[PDB]
């Protein structure tokens, strides 16, 4: 794998780790169909000595069109310690999302994931698959959508997107898992347009918390909700406010 000139948004860097804020349209690791143009290529360009760290220090990933935080190891001791912390469920990886459907409670989805039996670029829940756990809470209700905050225990392929689709609440804009139903009845022109143009899963890695792999000091980072999701949330919020105004008066 070769260095490529792909700018990264570095949130924090010290001797041992890098925190990045990943944009959409950026694959983390080379794969079938994506031989290059990845975060790994970008890291090798930014800090060539990282080639001496397993997988260029990449210890966890996000979907191509999921935005937000990743932690990357710069050194061998940092990489080993981060992997161990992940194995021990000692790193918080928190996500903001907008899901389709009104939802009434938070919860946990503890369901294993496999490749879909006929569609090879899709994953699926399956009893015999790779164990996976996602926790979710409701941040804000909308009319026929819900703003969620999610935390991972595991990081299986398409895990959040698959788990939310499994419970009948796929993420808005998800091009694979059913994120583009007809807009809500009575939606404003602005709401219809924003939904039409929102063409990725509404998923963002919003917060990381961990014990620093070398110093042991507890640290936390944030990535602001990207503008696309800000616009989406604000229009859904305005729509729900209009709805409340129609029904909350006796």
């Amino acid at each position: 794998f070769e260095p490529q000139d792909i700018p990264l948004d570095i949130v924090y860097e010290d001797e041992d780790i890098i925190i990045i804020n990943k944009p959409r349209d950026l694959v983390v690791h080379p794969g079938a169909g994506n031989p290059d143009g990845t975060v790994l290529n970008a890291l090798l360009h930014y800090y060539p000595p990282i080639a001496d760290v397993p997988r260029a220090g990449i210890v966890h990933r996000l979907d191509k069109d999921t935005t937000g935080l990743m932690v990357v190891a710069k050194t061998v001791p940092a990489q080993t310690r981060l992997v161990e912390s992940l194995q021990r469920r000692e790193i918080t990886r928190e996500y903001e999302a907008v899901a389709i459907g009104h939802m009434t409670a938070g919860g946990t989805v503890d369901e294993p994931i496999s490749r879909h039996p006929t569609k090879r670029t899709h994953m699926a829940v399956h009893p015999m698959g790779k164990p996976a756990v996602t926790h979710y809470r409701i941040m804000e209700h909308f009319r026929v959508h819900t703003r969620l905050r999610l935390r991972l225990e595991t990081g299986r392929t398409h895990q959040i997107r698959v788990h939310m689709a499994h419970i009948t609440h796929p993420l808005v804009g998800d091009p694979v898992y059913g994120g583009r139903p007809r807009p809500p009845k009575g939606a404003s022109e602005a709401f219809i347009s924003t939904l039409r143009k929102f063409d990725r899963q509404a998923l963002h890695a919003t917060m990381l918390r961990l014990y620093h792999p070398i110093s042991g000091i507890e640290m936390e980072w944030h990535a602001p909700i990207p503008q696309d999701m800000v616009e989406l949330i604000e229009v859904m919020r305005a729509d729900f406010e209009e709805h409340k105004d129609e029904v909350d008066w006796l």
